[PDB]
């Protein structure tokens, strides 16, 4: 029914779970709760998620409904109506300063540095050598990855599932949710993720699963979905991927213990393949 997730916070040494066993469960499941720093203001992001889809009559964020992928030269970006209840606004970090409201780009930057700290804690626990982190993470072990700040709205009038079962593409997703609907399939049973507006939900994407698939303790990309919503719902997430610019793709790698990194596919290629199976 309801998943019982481990809870972590970022501290002086990195990710702090209650004990080492709890960290191992969290990383093995591929999903856990992360305490939101008390200084971090999420209210503008919350408002953007409630407004982005409403058009230019609605201030200050409704106008982002009018920015489609054409305006960015990148089919992933801008406003997208999906086949499920979900509609989205997606923007990669290279456009945040120019295109997002200033306070929304600020939020994106805070989340990038928090996620960077989360990812480095995970890479260390996997025993991957530090000098391989940059290439293994497509730049996300520093701040050279591809980062999408993505706003979600579930149109409860559409007779669809909220968002189909899927795995995220990348290494780390930091998910901000304040209402029921998110479900996870940790072990062949769907379970509700408990709502705690004081925590983010963190999960691993396909790139984390590929990277660690040959390690002693492989880490999984959690299968998750959003159930059919009878009232409206919104949320947003920060997604870290191997640099996947249209002209500069850092590739997707698997770590072979005692050997090094082996290339599996392209970063954008993984995203296109994954977006395909999610929706059709
Ligand atoms: C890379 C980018 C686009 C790909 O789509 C995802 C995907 O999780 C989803 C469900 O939001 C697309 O609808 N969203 C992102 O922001 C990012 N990662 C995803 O997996
Ligand atoms: O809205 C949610 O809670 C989840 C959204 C999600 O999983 C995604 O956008 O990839
Ligand atoms: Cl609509
Ligand atoms: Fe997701």
């Amino acid at each position: 029914r309801t998943a019982d997730l481990e809870r972590a916070r970022l501290g002086d040494d990195g990710l702090d779970f209650q004990d080492d066993a709890a960290q191992a469960r969290a990383f093995a499941q591929g999903v856990f709760l992360l305490e939101i720093p008390e200084w971090l203001d999420l209210s503008a992001g919350d408002r953007f998620a409630r407004q982005f889809f409403q058009g230019t009559g609605v201030e200050p964020y409704g106008k982002y409904r009018d920015l489609s992928s054409e305006h960015f030269g990148d089919e992933l970006l801008g406003y997208h109506s999906r086949v499920d209840q979900l509609e989205q606004f997606l923007l990669e970090r290279r456009f945040w300063g120019e295109v997002y409201p200033s306070e929304i780009a600020t939020l994106g930057e805070h989340l990038t540095l928090l996620s960077h700290r989360v990812l480095r804690s995970v890479l260390a626990s996997a025993g991957i050598p530090e000098e391989d982190w940059h290439r293994a993470s497509g730049g996300c072990s520093e701040t050279n990855g591809s980062y999408h700040l993505t706003f979600n709205h579930y149109r409860s009038a559409h007779q669809d599932i909220g968002l189909s079962s899927h795995k995220d593409d990348g290494f780390i997703t930091v998910l901000r949710t304040t209402a029921q609907g998110l479900e996870v399939n940790r072990d062949d049973v769907w379970e509700k993720v408990p709502v705690d507006p004081a925590c983010f939900v963190v999960n691993f994407g396909l790139s984390m699963e590929i990277l660690t698939s040959a390690c002693v303790t492989p880490l999984s990309a959690i299968m998750h979905r959003v159930s059919h919503q009878n009232f409206d719902r919104s949320s947003f997430g920060h997604f870290s991927s191997s640099r996947c610019l249209p002209g500069a793709d850092d590739g997707i790698y698997r770590y072979l213990p005692s050997a090094g990194l082996e290339r599996v596919c392209g970063s954008r290629e993984l995203i296109e393949e994954n977006d395909h199976e999610i929706y059709m």
